[PDB]
């Protein structure tokens, strides 16, 4: 009973269920085969997320939201192992976005550019998962256009946001599955459960 907080399995699922619910619920998504929609959020997912955390994360300093009430700092990170990733993370992402005031059509664009990758392997409809991520393109630059029209090199400083995310989405996968640890602080913080 002291540590059956590992709801943080059922927080994580619901997390994952609700990246599934986003990829959905995007264009054009659903329209192509089961196969290849299960092959391109197992590929992608990520980035898709440290997209979107990173994204939650501008308005704190020197931490990740993760969901609910997590909130990921960076003694927790670097006591994880992970430190240079969530130093990465924060650098390259939070405070990018945080700068370039990056909103969340904006993210949902280069989250539906990531999840749009037609170099993944077993794709059949290959060409068409290509050009869906063009037509992501256009409207983005679209978007960029009307919505800034005095920033005429914002287009490419969004797209510069993507190699990042790969590398790091590569760095990842030194599994930043080490806030599972979140399990045992909770009960750590309810046995000094007190000076409320």
């Amino acid at each position: 009973a002291a540590n059956a907080v590992a709801n943080i399995c059922q927080a994580t699922n619901t997390q994952l269920y609700q990246l599934v619910e986003w990829a959905k619920h995007i264009p054009h998504f659903s329209s192509l085969p089961i196969e290849d929609q299960v092959l391109l959020l197992r590929a992608g997912w990520n980035e898709l997320l440290i997209a979107a955390f990173s994204h939650r994360s501008v308005e704190v300093r020197d931490g990740i939201v993760l969901g609910a009430g997590i909130t990921v700092h960076r003694n927790s990170a670097h006591q994880a192992g992970v430190g240079t990733i969530f130093d990465r993370v924060l650098t390259e992402l939070v405070a990018k976005m945080r700068d370039m005031n990056m909103d969340r059509t904006e993210l949902g664009s280069l989250r539906s550019i990531i999840l749009f990758n037609p170099e993944v392997r077993g794709l059949k409809s290959g060409q068409e998962v290509e050009l869906l991520r063009e037509k992501v393109y256009a409207a983005l630059e679209e978007y960029t256009r009307v919505t800034r029209p005095e920033e005429p090199g914002r287009f490419a400083k969004l797209l510069l946001r993507l190699p990042a995310l790969r590398s790091i989405g590569l760095k990842c996968l030194e599994h930043l599955f080490f806030f599972r640890l979140i399990g045992d602080i909770p009960i750590d913080t309810f046995l000094m459960d007190m000076l409320g």
